[PDB]
């Protein structure tokens, strides 16, 4: 955590700008949480912070005897003396969802039954480094999942995945349209080894896209190996990549970067209602990330690092549209922005979209376009990464992005088009970097 902290610039997040995620609940639904008890007899990470302790998968009894969930739970909000989650003043809600055989039978049929429980004890965020490896598909639970963000405002956030590098590989229900996907980069703790030597490397296991139709996932990426985080007091040595105290260990994989963009996200939450003054839509932190999100050298579109890697003072201060307008087909939104020259000016679209059957070829429902228009006329559509930058448009993705590099400075023209909108109408938000 300490080293990830400032891969994603969490550091700058709370020296400058004071956000510790106070005020916020970010819900985590895992194997337990150390000792499974709201008491003195709790891991010192989390004494004091937990907002509610729920045992999902064996009766009366949350603890981790894994230690996957308290080194996850860690990453988010840990406040212990060190190696502190990403937002330490967050409070927690802890769904223990790991049964007597080690498996996760805590998950109840219907994944929304389990955001149901987490949004009514005050959890706005919640996150997920769970998944099954189906190969991109689309199952019951990535529909669960977007017909409950689309319906209630919570940001949730799913693993991708760590059945890479082969192709088409993330998991469900990290494969949802409407939750954030996250992958792993490595940390920078280069005396373990080539796992944890350049930030700007995929972690070899990461999951990797497209999905199976098509679409970018993993959504952003986090540092994902040798992360040291909270250790559960009934976890073994072989639960650890490696140890470090009695009181924290370390660990690795998309588990590890997923809980990291989560307190992130709880950062970021803060920032919009204190600092902006309205309350951000799952959209909105969604389109936030992505477009500050740093490219790590492959370039772009990419199933290897989706949009990038989390840099969150980029994304603290994005102009915005929070879906204020909402749009049946053919009709268009547009808006108008200022660029600078000397920086690059990064657009991006995301909606919360209709969720789709699993029987469909193709996912999604609502298809919106963004198209900008530059101070000399040249027109460049959404994830068009070719020039010219008006003849690829995307039917795909419920995310779509402009990013240039060397922008003329001026006034930019920015139109939301609605090509086809069934279940409409469609709201969205859009993200703007400059
Ligand atoms: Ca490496
Ligand atoms: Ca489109
Ligand atoms: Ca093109």
């Amino acid at each position: 955590n300490d080293v990830a902290r400032g891969i994603v610039k969490a550091d700058v997040a709370q020296s400058s700008y004071g956000l510790y995620g106070q005020g916020q609940i970010v819900a985590v639904a895992d194997t337990g949480l150390d000792t499974g008890r709201n008491d003195s007899s709790m891991h010192e990470a989390f004494r004091g912070k937990i907002t509610a302790l729920y045992a999902l998968g064996r009766t009366n009894n949350a603890n981790d005897t894994n230690g996957h969930g308290t080194h996850v739970a860690g990453s988010v909000l840990g406040n212990g003396s060190t190696n502190k989650g990403m937002a330490p003043q967050a409070n927690l809600v802890f769904q223990s969802i790991m049964d007597s055989g080690g498996g996760l039978g805590g998950l109840p049929s219907n994944l929304q039954t389990l955001f149901s429980q987490a949004y009514s004890a005050g959890a706005r965020i919640h996150t997920n480094s769970w998944g099954a490896a189906v190969n991109g598909a689309y199952t019951t639970d990535s529909r669960n999942v977007d017909d409950y963000v689309r319906k209630n405002d919570m940001t949730i956030l799913f693993a991708a995945g760590n059945e890479g590098p082969n192709g088409g590989t993330i998991s469900a229900p990290g494969t949802a349209k409407n939750a954030i996907t996250v992958g792993a980069t490595e940390n920078l703790r280069p005396s373990f080894g080539s796992y944890a030597d350049n930030i700007n490397h995929v972690a070899q296991f990461s999951s990797r896209g497209p999905t199976k139709d098509g679409r970018i996932k993993p959504d952003v990426m986090a540092p994902g190996t040798f992360i040291l985080s909270a250790r559960s007091s009934l976890a073994p040595d072989s639960s650890f990549w490696a140890n470090h105290d009695s009181k924290y260990a370390y660990m690795g994989g998309t588990s590890m970067a997923t809980p990291i963009v989560a307190g992130n996200v709880a950062q970021l939450r803060e920032h919009f209602v204190k600092n902006r003054g309205i309350t951000p839509k799952p959209s909105l932190l969604k389109a936030a990330l992505i477009a500050g999100a740093a490219d790590i050298g492959l370039g772009y579109p990419n199933g290897n690092q989706g949009w990038g890697r989390v840099t969150l003072d980029k994304s603290l201060n994005v102009a915005y549209v929070n879906e204020s307008s909402s749009l049946s087909t053919s009709q268009k939104a547009t808006y108008s922005f200022t660029a600078t020259a000397g920086k690059p000016l990064k657009i991006s679209l995301v909606w919360s979209d209709a969720p789709a059957s699993t029987t469909a070829s193709v996912t999604l429902v609502n298809d919106l376009d963004l198209v900008i228009t530059a101070p000399n006329g040249t027109q460049y559509v959404g994830n068009d990464f070719t020039s010219p930058y008006n003849d690829n448009w995307d039917g795909r993705n419920n995310v779509e992005n402009v990013f240039i590099n060397a922008p003329q400075s001026g006034t930019y023209t920015i139109e939301v088009q609605a090509y086809n909108v069934p279940v409409g109408p469609q709201t969205f938000s859009l993200a703007i970097v400059n």
